[PDB]
């Protein structure tokens, strides 16, 4: 008694819908940092049945019986996700049942220091997630805020992390954990020095590698399993997994962290976990092991670096002029338009990007700057040779922008006027189409 | 630069612990109230590559472009789910982002109370959710109890909502909130004098429908968009679609509230949303508002008084004597059999179903009961007539438990001892086999 009718038939409308979302992402030039393209393996695993089960608690432990397929499952990705970073399961435990990044960062932000704890992290402007405590004087935007105390450090003018700073704040506000990793932040971390700070002022040192994880797995970046007591990622980014998280705690500097973090996703916060997530993420574990994945990882560092030479030899300015990994945030000032602009421009070649803020803004309206990444067009296949075609289409992009800017003005509002029924943006995209829809595209 | 080998050549050892689970859910009388069964079309949308897509915020006021095609499904799902649960997209709002109820639950009740926010809830013990404020004098379990002040009112001695007791309550501790709706609750609610307690103390009043939701949908039982400011509900119980979750809001009677628990699940809590599920949610919903829909859903409830009847029929004792929806708990205590022991032993022989307390139960160690519902073996295409067999199937098993009680002793380390090798369960567990194994599964 239900409906077996294939979705093309079933839902007509929702199907034609999907096949147009499948035909923009086909035909577009992606350089969205935290976006990817997962296999057919990694989606069977997440529309399989196993998502009809109820599994509350951990493996062997729980309320329900019927669950022995479904531990398997989650031990399967526990093992994993260990192997895959490098860490003993004698040192390290993880949790796989997070829903997506922001849950497993308030999660283990709980764990450590519950409800009024004290947490410090990069501002949102810097580099940081909303996750990290990022608050307005208006309202505590991010529940890191308000169910925390939070406190935030910046960049320098240059777009570094100011260490002499984090110590400045962590011996004033004196807080339980200090959250190092970020969202758009081009360079590597100093997680040592992180570490001597975090140790004199005993505060755990917390690393959300989301948008590293794979180089801190391929050994390509920093380690911060070396010094963290607990290391959160995503599984959808960079690792090129399905929209879930892990939580790492090392049990070995901190007995009984395992017990607080557990039942900090489940009871305190999560249900029923979803299994089908947990099923993906298994499946591309296995995958981030082998050493094909390691060569992917490399190609998008060398896409990355290749990108960031050649927008400097067409005299684009990048925030800390360059990067030390997959992204690159592009500081538009010279130009005098903002991010908003240009991302608005993008759009209409099918160019995505996104807006985001530079060292000299002093609020988060208006950004001065875009972040690009590679791992979405690295997984299309392109290679070193092709960033100057993505280099050369953002430069005309730029232009387009400042063309545009001085004919319709400098508001948002008539900015756009411009953009239907430009002659060259019509000639751009469709540049774009071409050359993005015929590359690889699982 | 991917890897494109089907799930099976890529993962060949999680593509058979996977094959396992569904021929394990197949041959399996699954008892269990809060699970169903997702057709293949559901299973398609959650596969869909529209998961490769961020697009925080919501529809029209999205912060990255790329966002027309996702903007249509989630305005798709939105309307389809306000058309469902028949309300006017002038007078009510839906939030469709949430990522699982117990999320769903969390968000909705910051944005009216915020964090030290007083709020009441039914006890977990007397059928209420975790998310409804649960605590013991151990710790508070549930983050409801921790960033919430939390009150919990019990059922009286027969299984019932006692509203006297939620009145002595509601107006010395004067919350902001008042919670019901249920996990497992075997009656219709009076959502009406719900209403006149919160009106006369000022609160607000939440409805949690996620047991129940279908009938609600459908105008079996008791609406309470009549009554309620908020109506939560997850979207993969008697609803039949992913694991996922709605929040509905009242504008008419608190204006204001729409920006409250839109910015609640973004970006106080949640990130990026979860596309496939968004589509997923919109694949079922449009199925909720079909006529074969409110055929299962009645034929749901018929199963369910034909079960409690031959229950009954046996001298089996139901808590509330009977059922007005999906769900049924036994109460064990004439055969001095726990719940755990039950499970244990319906276990053995495929029959999937949790143990539950009862009102008599101080503490959840030992509860002295067990919950099933109809929804799953509903969508397997059973009818009135084959609830003889369930019921007798669990009266068989009631017995085996006895014996191996008597046998082994009254200790679940002891007990378990007995469970493999028994002749009758070997012989009951090929009768469940046989009859499951045969029946429609989607
Ligand atoms: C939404 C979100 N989530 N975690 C994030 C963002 C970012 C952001 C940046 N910069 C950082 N670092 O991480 C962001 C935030 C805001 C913002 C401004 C004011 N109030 C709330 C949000 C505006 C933006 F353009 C962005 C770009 C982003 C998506 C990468
Ligand atoms: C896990 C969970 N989540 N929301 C729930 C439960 C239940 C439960 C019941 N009764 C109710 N009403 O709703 C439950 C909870 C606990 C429990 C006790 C102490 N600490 C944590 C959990 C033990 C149980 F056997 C159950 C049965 C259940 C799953 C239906
Ligand atoms: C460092 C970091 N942490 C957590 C998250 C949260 O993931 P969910 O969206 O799965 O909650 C993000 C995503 N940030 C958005 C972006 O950079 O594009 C992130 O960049
Ligand atoms: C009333 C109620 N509310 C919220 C949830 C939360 O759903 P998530 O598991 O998706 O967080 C449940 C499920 N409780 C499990 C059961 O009764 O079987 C529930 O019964
Ligand atoms: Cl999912």
């Amino acid at each position: 008694m239900f409906n077996n009718e294939p979705l093309e038939q079933i839902d007509k409308e929702l199907h034609d819908i999907l096949a147009d979302e499948e035909k923009r992402q086909r035909e577009t030039i992606n350089l969205i940092a935290s976006e990817n393209l997962t296999n057919g393996a990694v989606r069977e695993c997440l529309g399989n049945r196993v998502s009809n089960k109820y599994s509350e608690g951990y493996p062997k432990k729980r309320y329900y019986g019927g669950n022995d397929f479904i531990d398997k499952i989650e031990e399967l990705c526990q093992k994993r996700a260990l192997e895959a970073f490098n860490v003993s399961d004698e040192e390290w435990g993880v949790n796989v049942q997070p829903l997506s990044g922001s849950a497993a960062n308030v999660q283990a932000l709980y764990a450590l220091v519950g409800v009024k704890g004290k947490i410090m992290g990069m501002h949102l402007c810097s580099g940081g997630h909303l996750t990290h405590g990022f608050f307005d004087e208006k309202k505590k935007v991010s529940i890191t805020s308000d169910m925390f105390e939070s406190k935030l450090y910046k960049c320098n003018s240059q777009g570094y992390v100011d260490l002499d700073a984090v110590r400045e704040m962590a011996l004033s506000f004196k807080p339980k954990v200090i959250i190092c990793g970020y969202t758009s932040y081009p360079r590597d971390i100093d997680y040592q020095q992180f570490r001597q700070i975090c140790d004199e002022v005993n505060a755990y040192l917390f690393a959300d590698i989301s948008h590293i994880s794979s180089f801190v797995a391929c050994n390509i970046l920093n380690n911060p399993f070396l010094h963290a007591d607990v290391v959160t990622t995503t599984t959808h980014k960079i690792l090129r997994g399905p929209r879930s998280a892990l939580i790492f705690f090392n049990k070995k500097r901190n007995p009984g962290i395992e017990q607080k973090i557990n039942s900090a996703v489940f009871p305190s916060f999560q249900g029923g976990p979803h299994n089908n997530k947990i099923a993906a993420v298994a499946c591309q574990l296995k995958e981030v092991h082998s050493p094909a994945f390691k060569e992917y990882t490399q190609q998008v560092l060398l896409n990355s670096k290749a990108l960031a030479k050649a927008l400097i030899s067409k005299q684009i300015d990048l925030v800390t002029n360059g990067t030390d990994n997959h992204l690159i945030v592009v500081d538009l000032r010279k130009f005098s338009i903002t991010g908003s602009k240009l991302q608005e421009t993008c759009n209409a070649i099918n160019v995505s990007l996104n807006k985001n803020t530079i060292p000299s803004d002093v609020d988060c309206v208006s950004p001065s700057g875009v972040r690009i990444g590679t791992p979405a067009m690295t997984t299309r296949g392109a290679k070193e040779k092709d960033m100057e075609f993505i280099a050369d289409v953002l430069a005309r992009a730029i232009k387009i922008t400042v063309d545009l800017q001085e004919q319709y003005g400098k508001k948002l509002v008539d900015f756009k006027k411009g953009l239907p029924g430009n002659a060259q943006l019509q000639q751009l995209k469709q540049e774009v189409v071409t050359w993005a829809g015929a590359l690889p595209f699982p």
